[PDB]
């Protein structure tokens, strides 16, 4: 497990320059061509706006043809292997017509379920923290935007709020899976 | 170099899986009551606990207004690299020429902060939200990182903040 901090310390799972550039093509990070001129023009604070090939780069934005773009630092961390007790596992929920939450995966109060679970939103939120996504639950087409936390009904256009919260572990828990 | 990541994969300069802390400038402060925050914070119909007469707020990641961090206790060390690969960030304001100037460096005016892109680049790591009061020439600053703007406390003229790289060639790479 070998991580580089991105343009905002953000863990992403060296490389001949100090930097490397990427824009997000839903679901790969790619490499953008003409790294070091990118770095050139970013490193001038003035410039928001550049053409790269058929790529327009928004600076401002961090986007590119509407897509997100990071930088990465090269400087690399390995991480040490610990009792998977230790890692955080987190749950995606949605606000139901009951006004509770349903885990995304499990059964809405009219026996809906997403095909999308926790495992399949934590990946993505974890690649790609200002993506959308498309999915499917029951007949039903959804957005979820993880920057506003809604999924969005894509034809009734209804709004349902999203939390992202752990797997509660106590220090019995702790000392228990220990075997 | 050990870092751990937050709630949000951010990288950050223990017996539970969690380490729940709040930032009072200019220190990360341990909560007591680390499992009990945890324990509310795992049901996600709770935005607001109050322990000790401190209101969290896990919407805002706020305690009585100040950030909070839930610190992911899976370390990660640095792999040994040339300094030449480390990135060093500049921090600049725009100068009434609608120029940039380098915080630390003088002003049309020939007037300069105490501070500069380091001590703002470590606070940025620190507290991405933290606002921070600075001097500059026989004037005083309050600098929003959230707003990406500096606002004279006396006149409340603002001024655009940006933070961008020192550049590395392929060239200085190699030298
Ligand atoms: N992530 C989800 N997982 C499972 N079920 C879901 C999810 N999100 C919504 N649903 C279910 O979809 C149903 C409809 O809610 P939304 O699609 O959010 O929006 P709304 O526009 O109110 O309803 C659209 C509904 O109109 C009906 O004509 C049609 O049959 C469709 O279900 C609700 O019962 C809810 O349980
Ligand atoms: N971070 C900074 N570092 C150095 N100089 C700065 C900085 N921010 C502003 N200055 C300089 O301070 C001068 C005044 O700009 P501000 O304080 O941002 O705003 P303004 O409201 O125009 O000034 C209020 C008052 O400040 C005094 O200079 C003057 O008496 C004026 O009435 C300008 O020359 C500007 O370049």
């Amino acid at each position: 497990k070998e991580i580089c901090l991105d343009h905002l310390y953000r863990g992403c799972q060296h490389f001949h320059l100090p930097y490397r550039w990427q824009l997000f093509i839903l679901p790969t990070w790619m490499d953008f061509q003409d790294m070091e001129y990118i770095e050139r023009a970013y490193c001038d604070p003035q410039i928001e706006i550049i053409v790269i090939e058929k790529h327009r780069i928004n600076f401002k934005k961090m986007t590119c043809d509407s897509y997100p773009i990071r930088r990465l630092s090269t400087p690399s961390f390995v991480e040490k292997t610990l009792n998977s007790v230790f890692t955080t596992k987190w749950l995606w929920y949605w606000r139901n017509e009951l006004n509770e939450y349903t885990q995304y995966g499990h059964e809405s109060p009219s026996h809906t379920s997403s095909e999308i679970n926790s495992a399949y939103l934590e990946s993505f939120f974890h690649s790609c923290p200002r993506g959308v996504l498309q999915f499917h639950a029951g007949s039903q087409n959804y957005e979820l935007s993880f920057q506003g936390m809604i999924q969005t009904n894509i034809a009734s256009k209804t709004q349902r709020h999203v939390v992202r919260r752990p797997v509660f572990v106590s220090s019995k828990d702790v000392e228990q899976k220990r075997r």
